[PDB]
Parts: structure tokens; C-alpha cells; sequence
């Protein structure tokens, strides 16, 4: 489209063509001067009244100039305009399905949907608060950390001044704490993110932090510290606590390359399984090629440690890699569904998502796409969560009540964004887009067509899984790679 | 625009109505099942040949998900596939007018108009390198640095070993390196970022650096380190230099509100602006109480202590603040303008951008918004440097060879984006863009209609300037604030 004889104003206002594209909005002056207004820089686009000598139509370019336009014809600004509001529209949250999904709930029953898991009830339920834990006001209002839970449980012995020192020198925040409690064996399972061990940079409360923990273990005063190496793999600090300063801890590789390591693998796998005119052996060539199969098993390893180092030799273990949001999440709840039955339950696999990701922030926006973000920050960590709690259930095919189909119609939520439930990548991000009043839950949703995911073959109720790993094993699931393309 | 019987192809294929939007593409299954693909999660869209069965619409989406589709008529699936396209469009550099703009140079004019500024003359003119100082290969092929230039110059008595230690201390790896070197005082200016001085993280060669350029002025050991206090207000340090472990340096604040601050009293300042039915006493109140005026002024008295140093008690300077490319960028350049000729020339003021912005990395595609990045990685520091550059030639109407209009056309093509010479945030990425080989050269421009720019009333040629400031000779910049809006 093409409108003639049109004035950009200016007080210091001449005449011109005014072209319009997909890409921009382009003003050729008289003489030849061309303005461009590329339309991912309009802020806002209003349209006045129609004067005597036409229609004004003023845009708010995202470097705050605005920019003022005399269409001539009513009827050509009217296009131009309702076509500017189109090509301008940012990426935004509102924009997705759970937003527009109305199941004709009566809103009572919404609220209902929320409350359905409460976390202050799954401590509580491990017996926390106890003698050597406690709940800690520090994130009451996300003053402390900003990608952590408004309630947090620390050790009885730390106090509110240690857990303000330990954040300012842990990446992010994320501080050391209780990602788990073993009421029985009296171990526990912490999370935070790398430490800031720039040169020789020393943080006392940090120090006496992790003191606390394993002063808190009443058996094991020695405690584990799981990372990457070699040389870290994963600016200020190599991320490593100093073990001369930390005179009570031992460290263990976890082996698991980065995010942009999983999405590069993910893409040799969907290149491979959506290709066809193939042949078997070429297909698992490229298909074991791409590594997929060798990241999910070193991520089961990590796991098998973490429940090893609580089972056999009782010892409370840190978990933290580098920012202590993926690899973290991913062993802290493998590790947790391999020592505890309660996880295993349809409900209770629920309220471990809902601890281990929604609240204790992982970035789900940011690593599955939820707007138009960065792509370097796109990675398939929950996926790779799945498949290996997907490998446990054809490894003990009767201690989950669940199958199969339940973990599927779990990634197919989290990739349609029809509930409010991983939108964002933080619980404090969740309560300010005002979800529990806008959106509807999933958990209520999945605990209506229980019969479907239920598995028949399900052993009636409280030991520890031994998955095996020797590279054999591990095989390829069709029915994940389906959902990507249905080829 | 509403499709009838389509198919949403699955070998696990259904069919319903597929709706589209200008906000997404909706597909509603024969049963109720919804899918949403919201415009900005498209990656690709192909379309291939029509078949017995209908025309194939294949969308992959930016989580790996591909979908197929099967719109029984061709004629419906070429206007949702033109449309998608349309509506899939995401910001490119190659959009803006640079690419577009071509005024029948025979290339060869071109590559000479890249030619025409070179630094390895102006630092040769400056009689750098010397035996005081040397270039180093350390970003040669951009190692140590990535917002810094391939060619760096530190003193001859460091050596590269120094240079690695300190680029890991420094935030972002902007170590200091010479920024200005006065031949005849034998004084410098060194530009850096924050150091990492997290809790008591000591670095070694960092602290060499610093010695070596103090050590490297024959006249003064003592050195000056520009920021800001109080508290720091521009996690891994307080970004100081600890005065115990350099024990040859001296602290000055700045003063001068962070990025975030510049933006925001803009913002006050073009909503005053651009309002009418005011008064003359209401519109100044408004206007200071933006305090758009005293953010202006603590910036010349940055530069106006960096000249006294230099000039007055001959010593080194040591400017960073945080990430020294915002108020460092606009201290060491209009310090450096008080005190020599040269960049007060039209054609050495050229070199002075070239050097002090555009190759020591300033954030142009991000303060100016040349995307569509952060809106809050978005302020007018480069703005806010030429409206200091006026306040000078109002005080010193001889002392500079251009006026006004030079300033407000170097300030019209920064916004225009007509010339690839401030597209990106550093010198890396510019020539990854193949910005010397694509887009035209600003500055051989300017070197025609040099007569308009030309101040008739300067003086043809060697001192130092004395800018006063006593907050009432600071006043508005009319012509400034009209490039936002015209009226």
C-alpha cells in the first residue's frame, strides 16, 4: 500500500510518499529524505479526529521519538493505522491459552485448583520444622533471593545474618538450602548455585553455612558437594568451594555438559527421527551420534550418586553445579524420587515437580519458548527430567503408580501453556502476572483422568530403586520424539 | 480468515477449523482439542506442492515442535502461508535503512570511506608506541576482550601474562587499557570496568597493571581511579580497587546516576516538552524536576576533574565506574576534548567517536534500541555527551570549528540508522556483520557539507579549556529535545 501527499509535521513540514511493508513504514521525502519506522520499534500508534486538513496519525517509536503524520484520506490513515497495530504486536504472556481456556469453572472452583498442593504441608509432611531445621522470613517479600520460594527452611543453628552473607556470595542468590529432609536416616539434600571463588575470595557465613549443615546431620559430620569439572565444563570464581576453607566437604563430577550442549544434541535427534528415506543402522548411527542417549544416562549417574551417598553411607550432600536451576533440578529430583515412595504417587509426583522447578524457579519460559526470547537460552532440561523418570518406570515396571501416558500429557501441558502452572521462570514473575487469579491449574486437571495414566501393575505402598547403567540399557524413546514430529 | 476440514497430520490425524489471527494460528479439533501457535514462536513455514489430498503446510515453532497441516484448497493455504510469513518476521539489522541506502558509489568510493579514519595514525600521533607504551596482540583475534578493539595499548614494562590476569578480574574483561596519552605532560588516561573485589579477592597481575601504568608517568606516581559512592549506586564485588592492596592510588565520585536514572528523566523531560496548554513557570518546574539539567552538569564536572588532574597536578587517570562503556565513554571523551585541539576539529572530532564509542564497544544497538532488545537496556548517554559537547561551544563560541548543526546531524543518523557505523554494541559483531563490505560510511558524508556544520567565527589553532559550572549558566537545549517531537 501507497499513500500520496502526505505531511510529516515539524514546527522548525514537508510533503512526501508514504509506503508501507511487513517489515517497515517508509516516508520519501519531496525531495528524497527517507524515514524508516522499522515496525518492531513502534511503542504506540494513536489516530485523532479527521481535521480539515486530514487525519493525524502520531507514533511512539521505542527510542522515545514520536513522529507525527497527516494522511490525507480518512479512509487510507484508518488502513495504515489498524495495519501498524498488527505489525507491532510484542511477544506477551496474555497471548497464550491458558489465559483464553475457560472450562466453565465458577471461579470458587479455580481458587480450589491452587490450593490443591501446599508446599508448608510437603515439609511439614518430612517433619520439618524440627529441632535441626527450621522455616526462615528471609524471602517473605524476595528480599534475599529473587529466583527462590517466599518460604525457605534452613538449618535451627544458621541464623537470619549467615543466610543474608551466604546469598551475596553464591551466584544469583541461590543459597544453600534444604531441597529434602530424610526424617529416618536424619540426611539431607541441599540445593544452592556456585559459590564466587573468584582469587581467594572468603565469605564466612557462607562457610559457617555449610558448617551448619552438616553440624545438623547428627551421624555424618562429613558432607558431598556435586559439580562439573574437568576445569568446569558448565567470570569471578571457577565455581568450586575451597576445600581448605571448607575443611569438611568432598567433591564429586557429575559429568552433565550445559544446556547448549542438550538443545544442540536434541536437534541431531529430531534431525535423524523426523528424517526418513533412511535405513536402521544409519538411523541409530545418527541417532547415537548426536549423544542424547550418553546425556541422559550420565544424568540418571548423577542421581544414583546422590541416593548412594544418603542410602549406604548416610551423609547430607550439596547439589549446585553452576546456577542451580537445570542440572541441579534434574539430580535433586531423581536423587529424591529414587529414595522416597511417596514421589512415585500420582499426587505425590505432583507436589515434587511443584517443589524442585515451579518454586524453587526454574527458567521454564526462558528454556521452552513461552515468548520470543533469547534461543541461546533455549534448552530441553525438563525433557531430559522425563525420560530418565520415563527409563525408571521400564526399569521397575511396578513401583510407579503412574505410566507412560502420564509423563507425555505432562510435556504436552508444559509445551501448550493451556494452564498456568510453568508460565514463567520464577514463583515471585507467577504471583506479580497475578496467575492463581487469572489462569487455571493442571495438577486438578491430570487428577480427573487418573484411570488412564494409572498403572494396573502397581504394587499396593517404602524402599530405595537400584537403576543399573552399563551403556546397553538405555534405548531410545519413540513416543517422546513423536510429540516433537508426528512423523 | 476461517479454514474449514483441515487436517493436523499425526501418525499416532484428525480433522477441524483452523483460525488465524494477527496475535496466532489456532487449530480446533472435531472433538474441542486446541491448538495455539502464537506468530512469534514460528521459526519456519514451508509449503510444498498440492497432492490428491490436499496442499502440505509444514510450521516449526522456536521449541523444536514441528506441526503439519493439510488445507484441502491451495488458494486458503497460500494466503495463511504469505500471512504467516508476514506475521513470523522478527528484528534484523538488515532491515534498517544501511542495507537499503545506496548513493551510486562504485564500491570502490566505498571501501575508501571506511579508510578514511584510521587509529593506528591517530595513536601514532599521539607519538604512541613509544618506550612508556606499546600495542598488544592480546585481542588479536578478540581473546581477551570481546567489547574491545583487536588492537590494544598497555604499558611496554607489562607484559602479556600481566594482560590475561587482570582482563579475568575485570567485569566483562575490560581491563585498563590506554584510552589517551598526553605526548608532552607525559600523563594518561586509562579506561577500565569495575574490578571483581568481591569480599577479599586479591589479584596479582590486576595490581601490576595499575603499577605499571603509574610507573610508566615519569612525573607522578600517584594515580587517580574515577566511580561511584556513595555504596556504589551505578554481587561479586563493591567494584573498588582495594586503596590497601594498590597503595599508589586515589578515590573521586563521579556522581553520576546510572543508565536506568538517564532514561527515566527523559522521559520527564520529552513529557514536558511535548505538552502544550502549560505555562513558562510550570514547563521549567517540570523541566528541572526531571533534573535532566543536574545529570548534564555532574557529567561535565567528571571531565572537568579528569582536565585538573591531568593539567594542573600532572597524574594518571584511571576511569571505570562499572562496565566503562556508559559514563566512562563520556568522561574520558569530553576530558580528553577539554585538553587538546585536535578533537576539537570536525574531522578530529570524527576519531574522537571512532575511537572512544565505536571501537572501545559503547551499547549503540542497545541504548538506542537498533532491535527490539530490553527496554530498560535502553538511555541517552551518547545523547547526553553531545548535548555537553553544546554546553562548550556556548561557552567557548571560537574554541570548536563546528556549531549546533554538526552535533544535531551526528545525532539525526545515529537514530536513522542510514549509515553501518554505530550498528551493534562493539567492534566484534560489526565485523561479523560485514558492515565494511554491506552498509556506507557516515563520516566521508559529513567530509562534503563541511561549509553548513563550519563555525565562521573560530579561531584557526594549542591550550587547555576551563568550562565553569554553578548550576545557573547550565540551561535546556531546545533544538535537542525537538528531534523527539517536532512540536
Amino acid at each position: 500500500i501507497r499513500t500520496t501527499k502526505v505531511e510529516q509535521v515539524k514546527l522548525l513540514s514537508l510533503t512526501g510518499t508514504l509506503y508501507l511493508t511487513a517489515t517497515h513504514l517508509l516516508f520519501i521525502d519531496s525531495h528524497q529524505k527517507e524515514t524508516w519506522i522499522l515496525h518492531h520499534h513502534i511503542a504506540s500508534v494513536e489516530k485523532l479526529a479527521l481535521t480539515t486538513s486530514g487525519c493525524p496519525l502520531v507514533i511512539q517509536c521505542k527510542n522515545f521519538r514520536t513522529v507525527h503524520f497527516i494522511v490525507p484520506r480518512e479512509r487510507d490513515c484508518h488502513d495504515i493505522y489498524n495495519s501498524l497495530l498488527q505489525l507491532s504486536k510484542q511477544a506477551k504472556y496474555e497471548d497464550l491459552y491458558a489465559f483464553s481456556y475457560n472450562p466453565k469453572q465458577n471461579d470458587s472452583e479455580r481458587l480450589q485448583g491452587w490450593q490443591l498442593i501446599d508446599l508448608a504441608e510437603e515439609y511439614k509432611r518430612m517433619g520439618v520444622p524440627n529441632s535441626h531445621w527450621q522455616l526462615s522470613d528471609a524471602n517473605r517479600d524476595y528480599k534475599i533471593c529473587e529466583t527462590y520460594p517466599r518460604e525457605l527452611y534452613v538449618p535451627r543453628i544458621a541464623s537470619k545474618p549467615i543466610i543474608v552473607g551466604s546469598s551475596k556470595f553464591r551466584s544469583k542468590g541461590r543459597f544453600p538450602v534444604l531441597s529434602y529432609y530424610h526424617q529416618d536416616k536424619e540426611a539431607a539434600i541441599c540445593r544452592c548455585s556456585q559459590p564466587l571463588s573468584g582469587f581467594s575470595a572468603r565469605c564466612l557465613e557462607d562457610e559457617h553455612l555449610l558448617q551448619a549443615i552438616s553440624k545438623a546431620n547428627p551421624v555424618n559430620r562429613y558432607m558431598y558437594v556435586m559439580d562439573t569439572r574437568p576445569k568446569l565444563n558448565a567470570a569471578a570464581g571457577k565455581g568450586y568451594e575451597n576445600e581448605d576453607n571448607y575443611s569438611n566437604i568432598r567433591f564429586q563430577f557429575v559429568g552433565i555438559e550445559n544446556i547448549h550442549v542438550m538443545r544442540s544434541s536434541l536437534q541431531k535427534l529430531l534431525e535423524v527421527n523426523g528424517t526418513k528415506g533412511l535405513s536402521v543402522n544409519d538411523f541409530y548411527s545418527g541417532l547415537e551420534s548426536s549423544g542424547w542417549l550418553r546425556h541422559i544416562k550420565a544424568v540418571m549417574d548423577a542421581a544414583v550418586f546422590l541416593a548412594k551417598a544418603i542410602t549406604v553411607e548416610n551423609a547430607s550432600v550439596l547439589v549446585h553445579c553452576s546456577d542451580g536451576w537445570d542440572r541441579t533440578s534434574q539430580v535433586c529430583s531423581l536423587g529424591s524420587l529414587l529414595l522416597d515412595s511417596y514421589y512415585r504417587t500420582i499426587k505425590g509426583f505432583m507436589v515434587l515437580i511443584e517443589k524442585d522447578w515451579i518454586s524453587f524457579g526454574h527458567k521454564f519460559s526462558e528454556r521452552c519458548g513461552q515468548l520470543d526470547g533469547d534461543p541461546k537460552e533455549v534448552s530441553p532440561v525438563f525433557t531430559q527430567f522425563l525420560e530418565c523418570v520415563w527409563h525408571l518406570t521400564e526399569q521397575f515396571p511396578q513401583a510407579f503408580e503412574f505410566s507412560e501416558a502420564f509423563l507425555l500429557q505432562i510435556h504436552e501441558h508444559i509445551h501448550s501453556c493451556q494452564f498456568g502452572n510453568f508460565l514463567g521462570n520464577c514463583q515471585k514473575e507467577r504471583e506479580e502476572l497475578k496467575l492463581k487469579e487469572k489462569t487455571y491449574s493442571l495438577w486438578p486437571f491430570l487428577l480427573e483422568d487418573q484411570k488412564k495414566y494409572l498403572n494396573p501393575l502397581y504394587s499396593s505402598e517404602f524402599t530405595v530403586l537400584e537403576p543399573n547403567t552399563v551403556s546397553f540399557n538405555f534405548k531410545f524413546w519413540r513416543n517422546m520424539y513423536h510429540q516433537f514430529d508426528r512423523t
